[PDB]
């Protein structure tokens, strides 16, 4: 049980949590309600193990993609902010803290990919795609390239994929239509085809990961790189002169890059829901208490129209909100997890020539919402000799373990029977099988595992 007349506050290590822990000594000087800030390791998976018990923080920070896995299993609690206070902070960022009609977290940061282009080696950066292959030639004669991006992870190709028609998964009403695909419609055919076209005449190399393009671009090797501001640290210890600008067009269409939402969510198991938002609607979330946690450790773009006014006099956080509200809210729903296992096959397997475009967009179109990958990818994750005890920790009741094996005959359809029919029973999200792995003294397959979502 959560201590009653009393915050806890969960915020992951990388930002400001001693300017969080000023806002909660602010908050406690005027209400006596102490407010203590706590930043534990793999914070986003213990908080919905100890939340599933009814206990753990009053506030969770995350991003807001983790928050639909914890509303859908009723972790977090509805909030009811004023019309006015709505008003207060960007609209598109309300959607990325809606989940069932109902808003369920307060948004507060707003991150976009952008495009990094090198000052020296480039003063007018170009804003199309189509200049990329031109200026490429052009300057591979010096010894260097013009972009360089990770072309491992769908989330730096899907700008480019999503800028003449591609998108995941519609949404109407307050729902995703989860047969409603996108990615194998005519804008996401050509966004990838350039993007194929671009490795076949040798502009770009399809083994290029993200710390590939990393050091190349913080080395001067190459003219333009797409990252995150979260990449920014690195670059100005590297000793290049950067500049951060809107994504290049496509068939005059803009990139439209996946769109995360840094939220604050109450504990749905919490009592002191009226005090937690209390403290966020009138402490944090005003320019001060917002500063105080940048000035700890930079937030980036914030949901916050006041203080972003104030923050986007940084061209490079100008840039980030510029790209954002060009690109689509990274959905919350389960879905997506299946979603980036298919696109990612996809473009590797275009980029690579295992598969043509078309053929790579219609398989991945096929298999946007099919989840049974991950759980094949589970089963290969921990030894079969390990399989009962990590079920039994996973929860799976003795009673389902003994129903499917005495119906099914083969070793492998048990396992994912087993894996299907837990699922079942209890939704994705909840960090259960990493947390089932370290118990198990298995610390490498969970480590390793969880690496790769």
């Amino acid at each position: 049980k959560i201590e009653e007349g009393k915050l806890v506050i969960w915020i992951n290590g990388d930002k400001g949590y001693n300017g969080l822990a000023e806002v909660g000594k602010k908050f406690e000087k005027d209400t006596g309600i102490k407010v203590t800030v706590e930043h534990p390791d793999k914070l986003e998976e213990k908080f919905p193990q100890v939340a599933a018990t009814g206990d753990g923080p009053d506030i969770i920070f995350w991003a807001h993609d983790r928050f639909g896995g914890y509303a859908q299993s009723g972790l977090l609690a509805e909030i009811t902010p004023a019309a006015a206070f709505q008003d207060k902070l960007y609209p598109f960022t309300w959607d990325a803290v809606r989940y069932n009609g109902k808003l369920i977290a307060y948004p507060i940061a707003v991150e976009a990919l952008s495009l990094i282009y090198n000052k020296d080696l480039l003063p007018n950066p170009p804003k199309t795609w189509e200049e990329i292959p031109a200026l490429d030639k052009e300057l591979k004669a010096k010894g260097k390239s013009a972009l360089m991006f990770n072309l491992q992870e769908p989330y730096f190709t899907w700008p480019l994929i999503a800028a003449d028609g591609g998108y995941a998964f519609k949404y109407a009403a307050g729902k995703y239509d989860i047969k409603d695909v996108g990615v194998d419609n005519a804008g996401a055919k050509a966004g990838l085809t350039f993007l194929v076209d671009l490795i076949k005449n040798k502009h770009m190399n399809a083994d290029t990961d993200y710390s590939i393009a990393e050091a190349a671009f913080n080395k001067g090797e190459t003219a333009m790189t797409i990252n995150g501001p979260w990449a920014w640290s690195n670059i100005d210890t590297s000793a290049v002169n950067y500049g951060v600008t809107v994504l290049p067009t496509f068939k005059g269409q803009p990139s439209k890059p996946f769109v995360g939402v840094l939220s604050a969510g109450i504990n749905a198991a919490s009592p002191n829901k009226e005090l937690a938002k209390e403290f966020l609607e009138n402490y944090l979330l005003t320019d001060e208490g917002l500063e105080a946690v940048n000035k700890d450790k930079p937030l980036g773009a914030v949901a916050l129209k006041s203080y972003e006014e104030e923050l986007a006099k940084d061209p490079r956080i100008a840039a980030t909100m510029e790209n954002a509200q060009k690109g689509e809210i990274m959905p919350n729903i389960p879905q997506m997890s299946a979603f980036w296992y298919a696109v990612r096959t996809a473009v590797i397997n275009a980029a690579s020539g295992r598969q043509t475009v078309d053929a790579a967009l219609a398989a991945a179109q096929t298999n946007a919402a099919r989840a049974a990958a991950q759980l094949y990818d589970v089963m290969d994750a921990v030894p079969a000799r390990r399989w009962k005890e990590f079920v039994r920790t996973l929860g799976l009741r003795e009673a389902e373990i003994e129903a499917v094996e005495v119906e099914i005959c083969r070793f492998r359809d048990q396992q994912y029977e087993m894996l299907k029919r837990w699922r079942q029973q209890q939704p994705a999200g909840l960090g259960a099988i990493y947390a089932a792995l370290e118990r198990m003294g298995l610390e490498g397959c969970a480590e390793d595992l969880r690496s790769r979502l």
